[PDB]
């Protein structure tokens, strides 16, 4: 009876709702490279389903001391972007052909954002708390500078549809993930000024904006076609 629970029930409803429909939309199509994009990106939101699931049912949640008090932490939610967040990554990265070890190091910088996030989450000093903050954070912003300048120049050299689809998702993916560190900051990891409630539903909206929203985006458009 947590009173976050029915943004947890609407993430599980909307990601769930997102899966069946590109799972669908996916094993109608034939081009092998369009049916790449569509296993890809019908992934990303599986995989959050399962763990809104898993949170709303409650699991994935412990308890934290830090600040004098007992924190409630939702560990699943890492466990959902650990292997979502490279997924949407590799999906930018085959849009514009980076290059492989563009994408090791890009995947890499995610595995550490996530990884340092979690231990920062975890962590029982709260001081130390924002220095795993601050790590996760420079590796956010590392991989947002390839994606903007690097992965923007190679895809000057794609069609303009393709080019255009990926400036859009681009923009999406840079609005939404820089918006996640700060919600972090202030809310039941960092500060603790914005109620968990609260918290769950902001991430909820960013969460489903950054999987189901970037994947109709990324689905609907002519540029995921050999
Ligand atoms: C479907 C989930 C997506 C697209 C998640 C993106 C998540 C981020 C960009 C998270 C970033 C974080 C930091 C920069 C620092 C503190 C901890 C995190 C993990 C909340």
């Amino acid at each position: 009876g947590r009173p976050e629970w029915i943004w947890l029930a609407l993430g599980t409803a909307l990601m769930g709702l997102g899966t069946l429909y590109f799972l669908v939309k996916g094993m109608g199509v034939s081009d092998p490279d369009a049916k790449k994009f569509y296993a890809i990106t019908t992934l990303v939101p599986a995989i959050a389903f399962t763990m809104y699931l898993s949170m709303l049912l409650g699991y994935g949640l412990t308890m934290v001391p830090f600040g004098g008090e007992q924190n409630p932490i939702y560990w699943a939610r890492y466990a959902d972007w650990l292997f979502t967040t490279p997924l949407l990554a590799l999906d930018l990265a085959l849009l514009v052909d980076a290059d492989q070890g563009t994408i090791l190091a890009l995947v890499g910088a995610d595995g550490i954002m996530i990884g340092t996030g979690l231990v920062g989450a975890l962590t029982k000093v709260y001081s130390y708390r924002f220095v795993w903050w601050a790590i996760s954070t420079a590796a956010m912003l590392y991989i947002l500078y390839v994606l903007f300048f690097g992965f923007t120049s190679k895809a000057e050299s794609m069609r303009p549809e393709v080019a255009s689809t990926f400036k859009v998702l681009r923009n999406v993916t840079v609005v939404l993930w820089s918006a996640y560190p700060v919600v972090w900051l202030i809310g039941s990891e960092g500060a603790g000024i914005v109620p968990l409630n609260i918290e769950t539903l902001l991430f909820m909206v960013l969460d489903v904006s950054a999987k189901v929203g970037f994947g109709l985006i990324l689905l609907r458009s002519r540029a995921i076609f050999g």
